[PDB]
């Protein structure tokens, strides 16, 4: 077989399309791998960038964008059926209408699930300077998940030396950093995760004081009392559901719950009830939700702290890396089954 | 018929006894009116007071004390089966072992459901000085409920001029004050209550901007959008249950929920689930429980503000007054049916 090159400079652009809006849990077959065509040229008048995508993030929030809604009651618009999935990634600039960015610069920000994207505005892109770390880190510890852990722990939890900290989904992109931040502060830290592998990772890689497999614990209250005989000062909440109900009676007086996520609720049409809210009164607890995008003014301050800590080996990170856009649908769905061990990354292209 | 006076100075002391611990909703027949005897003499060595009870408070928390528990996981010990109900009241000192208190002084604090009580310690009693108000006010606006409204609204809600405020159980002991405090601050204030009488009281007596009868609203979300077309900055939560679920999607960004009470949950063995907690994240809401007893250091500051406001007619109060200890069981149970119109008081004796 033989394929002539295009005399109009057309090349192939593989894409992951959302075929149609999703009800309940997403399936691989809700997405379609396709091959489009592109002339690698920016639209006339573009103030944006034409990029080659290198790495894509799989992030839990992305399921919410697969449900059809009008712009509102969500912080962000639905995906468009028939168009590529969009999400955070790391890309190389091919052409720019903004002279801040030149060919060969590396960026992170919202991009398409495709080999090549046009991003119409640069105002929400970050130009990468420090490349003495794996570039995939700018989807996790040096991107949106790392900023989430930094904001949620240091700005919402009011953490103090000697406090007790519980983290759910603790081996994941956000949780693995919260627990390290807490350990470095001098807190007692425990995490919950969904397998022996992830429990062992918490104790051995991340230095949590203890951890347990929630899927093997018939009695979550008894598990939390095993590790917190005098209660929990801070709950960093990533999951919601039965774990939140089990936590509430185990909070300390003036305890805090940072409500980062509620991933156990993301795929069911009607959420489970939280039943132990009386303990917010009895223990005088502050339960506070937050959105990372309200804290990006702190990003440069965050990088000034975390880059040298990674270099010094004070902070570490575990990524789950899968190869190719072809892998991306299964990697995204896998978040809701705990398939990922650490932060889920898709490698579209290393260069 | 003829009854000789006792040659040992014994007199009759009517009491309301808890016959046995309560499961589910309390009944009048869970309590027993009885006549004991007393020699109005303090025990040898007593550092406390012998008092004549004048007024008793019916307060929602009292149901929790009718369930048997070990000392813990509740901020206070169960009632004793076979002994008088205890709760906040207003009393006259007959005899004292503490010379701070003399015969004829008026106090408020925790006392027995009886004509005469021995209170073993004075450390938690307040000696009343200002008697140019109804003495019953020291069970409500000048007692524990008034302190609750002051602390919860001014210390937990971070209220600001022009903010939107929603109050549940808004015609009750606490809620009727929160809404007045909010109106005086320049907030837009709406309240929910369980009857037309109480709705009309909110608009006409307390100057709320609006109010509605939750028992007549099939769609609580639609009712809240009627009164809050741009959402709720502060929810002062007294009820929990379906009202909390309806509020959450109607919160404004950086909205606050002061969790004072959850009375819809007090009598059912398993609480209803709160299902809309995702909105704590989407709207970045602070949902914070508190206990009035952590704020009694502010009581003298509270009285310096509220006494002149009551005298000037800036603040008003509505009490539901029933006559006699014989009325007390039905008045207490009535709280869980909304029988009370305003703060529920029992008159044991006017002097
Ligand atoms: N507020 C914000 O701005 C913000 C930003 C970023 C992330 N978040 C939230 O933070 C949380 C963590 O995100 P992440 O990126 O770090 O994800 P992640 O932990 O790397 O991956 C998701 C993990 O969720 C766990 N999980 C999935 N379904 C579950 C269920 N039904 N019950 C309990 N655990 C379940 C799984 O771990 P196990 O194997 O341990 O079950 C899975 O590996 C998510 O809720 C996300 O939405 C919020
Ligand atoms: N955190 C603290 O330190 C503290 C201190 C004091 C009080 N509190 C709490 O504050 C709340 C109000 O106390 P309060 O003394 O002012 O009581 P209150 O409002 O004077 O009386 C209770 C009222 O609750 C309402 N209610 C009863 N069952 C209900 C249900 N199933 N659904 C909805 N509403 C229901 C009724 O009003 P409607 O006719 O309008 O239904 C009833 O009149 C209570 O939850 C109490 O426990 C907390
Ligand atoms: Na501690
Ligand atoms: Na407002």
């Amino acid at each position: 077989g033989l394929m002539a090159a295009s005399t109009e400079g057309v090349i192939s652009n593989k894409q992951v399309i959302l075929k149609d809006y999703v009800t309940g849990f997403p399936k691989e077959s809700d997405m379609q791998l396709t091959t489009a065509t592109t002339k690698l040229k920016l639209p006339e008048g573009s103030k944006g960038v034409l990029v080659k995508n290198l790495y894509l993030s799989c992030d839990p929030y992305m399921r919410s964008r697969m449900t059809k809604r009008e712009p509102g009651a969500s912080y962000v618009d639905s995906f468009d059926a028939g168009s590529p999935i969009v999400g955070y990634g790391v890309a190389k600039v091919l052409e720019s209408g903004d002279p801040k960015f030149k060919k060969g610069d590396l960026i992170w920000g919202m991009t398409g699930w495709e080999e090549y994207s046009v991003i119409t505005s640069t105002e929400s892109l970050f130009k990468i300077q420090h490349i003495d770390v794996p570039l995939s880190y700018y989807t996790g510890i040096l991107g949106m998940p790392g900023m989430t852990a930094y904001a949620g722990f240091y700005e919402i939890c009011n953490p103090k030396k000697g406090e007790t900290v519980f983290v759910s989904a603790a081996s994941g992109a956000v949780g693995q950093l919260v627990g390290q931040f807490a350990k470095l502060l001098g807190c007692y830290v425990v995490g919950s995760a969904g397998s022996k592998e992830k429990v062992d990772l918490l104790k051995n890689k991340f230095g949590f004081d203890n951890a347990f497999n929630y899927k093997e614990e018939p009695d979550l209250d008894a598990a939390l009392k095993r590790y917190f005989p005098e209660g929990i000062d801070i709950y960093f909440e990533n999951v919601g559901g039965v774990m939140l109900d089990a936590v509430l009676p185990n909070m300390r007086v003036h305890g805090r719950i940072a409500v980062c996520g509620l991933i156990s609720q993301y795929n069911i049409a009607a959420a489970e009830g939280c039943r132990n809210l009386m303990y917010l009164i009895i223990k005088q607890v502050r339960m506070q939700g937050f959105l990372v995008f309200s804290y990006y003014h702190l990003y440069e301050k965050f990088l000034e702290m975390v880059l040298p800590a990674i270099k010094e080996g004070k902070l570490t990170y575990v990524e789950d890396v899968v190869e190719g856009l072809e892998s991306a649908p299964a990697a995204l769905i896998g978040l809701y089954a705990g398939r990922n061990v650490g932060k889920q990354v898709v490698v579209v292209s290393r260069e």
